[PDB]
């Protein structure tokens, strides 16, 4: 729908968020957005989003977020959450269904001790845009392949499905989205040598909550191309 | 004592942690396992200190983590916890006694927000190490009071003595240990803008717990200037 149109600069300031739902502030092709949308999914958390324009954003969203930055959340009482695995770990402790962290505390320990194992993956993602040429994308791939390594070595020791488990949890929603992402950069191959990292990809994309929200790769590159000429409308991109 | 003496490279492996008690894999001077340390100590949890020689480090220790860093917790059942916010985290929920994370996801959530709001802060301790003259100094000094006016408006909308209310809580100690080190670096005065800050760090010293953990300027100078002389004594400084 024209629904999901982003709101930039100029646009009203928001009203209250009704009782019984929260709002998450979020943008279609943002991965950090895309981890707070997967919990929303996966527990069954009624909520409205609303799209913000990256590139052209309301100076009220500074008063939601004063790093500017999605997801925020906003309940019915009026707090504001931010940081994506923040906004995660207050949605699966503070709504009914599915625990997607465990209870034990070294479990849950491991989760987060996965997530830094991650922590240099995001970051790749500036390297992706600054890579120009065949010889920037060679030592783009091995890149990405170092940190690789690291969560195949997880899985081997564990020989579960997922990174907490056999059953799907937090931490694999956690770092799905940039490996949803990763077909449209053109570095699906650097999973080649990491085997079980990449039937954990397999898997992910037959999870419900995942299928629900993965986006297309030619949806994708649109976003990307807009993103990348600097344009106002990339977040709209099919709008 | 001598009994904090560093194990370094060519140390026998460690033995079984003993039932009723954890292991902190620390080192005296590092501010991130002081984190640790002060956890440790406020929630009164019975543990034994390894120290690690960062400049002569034992092979046996990239066994505990792979990181190769401190802090690292090993407990009797043999489980391995790392990254300091982490192990604190762990700590306050494995263990009884003052829990020092409110229960409250929302208030939970506000810690970890203050604690991004701080987390430029340990990265300008190496933008101090590479500060060579008067120029770069008051370089440094403006970098430090941008960080330090977020964590001021904090304190001016609570209204609290400390960041999460007017009992010390787990936010505290997880900055303290750069604020400890403000004066051996020759920054006291990036708080003299921030008045409320300035009143915390005076707050911050009278707590039982920091005042038991704090150590003295020469004391960190004498470390500082073996660290930078690359010495691999600079850990069992005083020793
Ligand atoms: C919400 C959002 O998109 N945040 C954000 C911040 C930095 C980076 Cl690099 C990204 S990205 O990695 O999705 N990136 C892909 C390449 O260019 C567009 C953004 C996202
Ligand atoms: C455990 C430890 O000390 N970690 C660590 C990592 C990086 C930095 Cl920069 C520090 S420091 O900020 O204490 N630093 C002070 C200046 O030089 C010595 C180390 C600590």
């Amino acid at each position: 729908g024209e629904s999901a149109r982003s709101l930039g600069k100029g646009s009203a300031p928001p009203g209250p968020v009704p009782e019984g739902s929260i709002r998450i502030y979020s943008m279609r092709f943002c991965p950090f957005a895309e981890r707070t949308r997967l919990v929303l999914k996966a527990k069954g958390i009624r909520h409205e989003v609303i799209n913000i324009n990256l590139k052209n954003k309301p100076e009220w969203f500074f008063k939601k977020n004063p790093f500017g930055l999605v997801p925020v959340l906003e309940n019915s009482q009026g707090q504001l959450i931010y940081e994506s695995a923040i906004t995660c770990e207050y949605l699966d402790e503070a709504y009914p269904g599915k625990k997607l962290l465990p209870d034990d505390p070294y479990e849950k320990a491991c989760q987060k001790m996965i997530l830094e194992l991650f922590s240099k993956v995001p970051s790749l993602v500036g390297s992706f845009i600054r890579s120009q040429n065949k010889e920037d994308y060679a030592g783009l791939k091995e890149e990405f392949r170092k940190e690789f390594t690291k969560l195949e070595e997880v899985l081997t020791n564990k020989k579960t499905t997922f990174f907490g488990g056999n059953s799907i949890s937090m931490i694999d929603y956690l770092i799905w989205p940039w490996f949803e992402r990763l077909e449209a950069m053109k570095l699906n191959e650097c999973v080649d040598h990491t085997p079980k990292l990449k039937l954990w990809m397999a898997a992910m994309k037959e999870d419900p909550t995942v299928s629900a929200l993965l986006t297309s790769e030619k949806d994708w590159q649109g976003f990307l191309e807009l993103y990348l000429q600097n344009s106002p409308e990339a977040c709209d991109y099919g709008l």
